[PDB]
């Protein structure tokens, strides 16, 4: 009933690939967990999941893509899941690096930099730097990258036993 | 007194770097740390440190750089690494990625291939296995890469607060 996982990540980059083969793997631990898909999330589960999700989780995964930060809704959770961490530090965040270079996601270059120009259109600076703090606190956390020549499966594995151990 | 923390490393690759720093900012802590030099260990060392530290060192810190396969010393101390965590799961075991995909760590390819190849000259295949083996099941760990772009100040700063946070907590 209570979460125990959160996913954070970019629908259309991870969706089908290891976003779901972790799920997966949690579900065989039984581990409640919460999918923050930044596209399919409805209106009834605002409440219901997503802040009680939030609110319960003790470990969030934001999985980061190369198309990550063209989301604002994943920039925005990416922000809350640092300030909740910050605030309740028995939390605890495990970053996925999904097929981009950890310095991108530290400094925000490379397919980075073109979100950060587009929403500074939009949004305000404080707000712009609260997002780029977020990746480069996550960034800077260990983690596991994921590259063209893993077996998504396999680290899907290993991080689901990694959390369930610790889970208890 | 006891040591805290166990580097270990292959010297010609990141001694002078990322290893360097890290031991730095954990000595800015006064964190206990053994450097596992695979080229400058002394004899008399043997005994009161390098066992005392791979013993008393709850955190064991495996920076894999490209040459780290070609050292057998590596490959012995992190099968050892590998082998004392599992006998006691209270130790934690923090990777270094040092400008190698996590990938070729995984499953020692790239430049991992013709050092496995190496030794494959004088040891038998159970001996290459477990030393696979070790790679595998580190390189599967979370961790820390490092790139060409990295400053790699900014990440010994925390890997030493993780480590820090993780001491105190005991
Ligand atoms: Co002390």
């Amino acid at each position: 009933v209570e979460y125990e996982v959160f996913l954070s990540f970019r629908g259309p980059d991870t969706r089908e690939q290891f976003t779901d083969f972790l799920y997966q793997s949690l579900r065989r631990y039984k581990i409640h967990t919460f999918r923050d898909d930044d596209e399919l999330l409805k209106g009834k589960e605002i409440g219901p999941n997503l802040l009680r999700a939030i609110d319960q989780s003790k470990i969030y995964v934001p999985i980061i893509s190369s198309g990550y930060a063209d989301s604002k809704w994943c920039l925005m959770e990416l922000a809350e899941i640092v300030r909740r961490q910050e605030e309740d530090p028995r939390r605890i965040i495990l970053p996925i690096f999904y097929m981009v270079d950890p310095s991108d996601v530290r400094h925000q270059t490379g397919c980075y930099k073109k979100a950060f120009r587009k929403h500074a259109n939009k949004f305000d600076g404080q707000t712009i730097q609260n997002w780029k703090d977020a990746l480069k606190k996550v960034g800077d956390l260990k983690g596991w990258h994921i590259g063209k020549n893993d077996k998504q499966g396999a680290i899907a594995d290993k991080v689901s036993a990694d959390i369930w151990s610790h889970i208890s």
